[PDB]
């Protein structure tokens, strides 16, 4: 009954700093957004990327820096930058 | 502006109100949300609108919870009533 309430809520307090594996981070957001474009709540490209990045900490934040081109970025493709930070750590 | 659907589905999420402010704005304030991610491709049900705006209301207000069993029940309109009719009480 509160499936879209608190997807909702954890796509909008997401937080990643890599002290998780970064590929289930990927999965569980991915998770999310499946889950409200099911239900009827269509979250665009940009709007995920940036919760993801407003959800990122620690050296992940530096991806942060790369903000203003959300809608020039990719839910895949910041995916597979933090999946970067993550193999380096 | 270009993050403004995250900024309103933020607000939406953590409402809060207990009646230190008035409940014309209070209303005002979440219909403003509901309608900018409608009109911007985000739609949210009158469920799940009455879950947020409920999840927020403290103090007196949190006896409205109570009606959380009639969620798709009731329209955001007769919360907003019943948020109203507290603040006027007081």
């Amino acid at each position: 009954d509160t499936q879209e309430v608190n997807d909702i809520t954890t796509l909008a307090n997401l937080h990643y700093n890599g002290s998780t594996p970064a590929d289930a981070f990927e999965a569980e957001v991915t998770n999310i957004l499946d889950r409200l474009n099911n239900n009827g709540i269509p979250i665009n490209n940009k709007v995920a990327c940036q919760f993801i990045m407003r959800g990122l900490s620690g050296e992940y934040r530096s991806l942060r820096y790369a903000r203003s081109r959300c809608i020039n970025m990719t839910v895949a493709d910041l995916f597979l930058d933090i999946h970067a930070i993550y193999e380096e750590q």
